[PDB]
This record gives C-alpha cells, sequence and structure tokens, in this order.
C-alpha cells in the first residue's frame, strides 16, 4: 500500500536514523570548517510507500492458440501426444499497486 | 505494511497473486521459443513479501559546534558559546529509506543560513 505524509514522533528510531544521516550529509557538504549538529527538529513527517514481491512457482502448458491470433477467447491445452509441451518455472514478480506497475524481476524455467 | 519480513505463502485466490500470475505468463509467452501461446497448468506454490520504503521529511534547525570537521574524536561537540563564532542554519531534508536493503539517501534538501 501507500500512505501520504503524516507527523511522526521524534522518538521514532526511524526518525532518529534519518536525522543523523541527514545531519551527516550536511556536515559532509557544509561550507564551514566546523561540524554542525541538530539543535532542534521542528517538524518530522514520514510517508510509507510500498511494494509486493510475488514468487510463484508455476507449471505451464502449450495451448492451441497462436501468438499471431488476437482471439485468445479459449485455448485448450494440446490434443495429440506429440504437440503437447510442458515447462516448470519460478517467476518472481515485483509489483507496486498505486504506481500501477509490475516487473518480472526474475524468471527461471526448465522444459520437460 | 511490513518494512522487512520473510516471504510468506499467499492464497492462490488473492487478486494480487492472480494478477502477478497472469502478468508473468504474459511476459513468459512474450519471450518463449514457440509459435504457441501458453497458460498456467498449475501454480504449485505462491509466496509474497513486502518491500517497504519510508520517505522522511525532517525540519531541522542546525547549530555550529566546537568540534572541527577534520577531527578524530567527535564524542564531545558543544554548541559555540562565543557570539562572533555562533552560526545557525535552517533546513528541510527528505530522506528515502528502504529498511530491508538497509539504506538511506538524501532525496533532497534545502537550507537557509539564519
Amino acid at each position: 500500500l501507500v500512505g501520504g505524509p503524516m507527523d511522526a514522533s521524534v522518538e521514532e528510531e526511524g526518525v532518529r536514523r534519518a536525522l543523523d544521516f541527514a545531519v551527516g550529509e550536511y556536515n559532509k557538504a557544509s561550507n564551514d570548517m566546523y561540524h554542525s549538529r541538530a539543535l532542534q527538529v521542528v517538524r518530522a513527517r514520514k510517508q510509507i510507500v510500498a511494494g509486493v514481491n510475488y514468487f510463484l512457482d508455476v507449471e505451464l502448458g502449450r495451448t492451441t492458440c497462436t501468438k499471431t491470433q488476437p482471439n485468445l477467447d479459449n485455448c485448450p491445452f494440446h490434443d495429440q501426444p506429440h504437440l503437447k509441451r510442458k515447462a516448470f518455472c519460478s517467476f518472481q514478480i515485483y509489483a507496486v499497486p498505486w504506481q500501477g506497475t509490475m516487473t518480472l524481476s526474475k524468471s527461471t524455467c526448465q522444459d520437460a
């Protein structure tokens, strides 16, 4: 899921880590000879953006439809013992709903 | 959400698995040596997992300490007590964090010397 900016307690470890890190990046680039530190966090918000990794192990069959034909209404698996083909695969899909997207991060397949 | 957890088994009834499946079979056919379309004969196992990414927006007033940047020991860094040396600064940092991968980067920052 997703969740627009919301106030966070300054005690939250995540905020502590984020603060240090930023005060880190700051001293690393500040035009001063002296190291600076947080005097006061006046405001602290967080937003959680998320994703789902799906791992599906799947068995596939060869159908009758063709990669040419648009009519993918119905495609039985094959009839005759010599046209039927079959593969096993471990797909790994990275989705992130609201962004409306999917990625076949990794696909491993064995034919037999 | 769950920042970082192991992968658990989902029900093969989930819309999410259902789609993730139809999607991979889709890419799968796209790349298969075969003039023929192929479909799931069966989904033998199906686990999911959740990558979480937290964005942080911190509003910070920074002060100038007594320690020097080229200093080894940084355990004691007082704020400047001498008027002509006191130096302040206001910023807004946006930090992106993927707890699992254990990383943070400064998406952006703005500071106004004050």
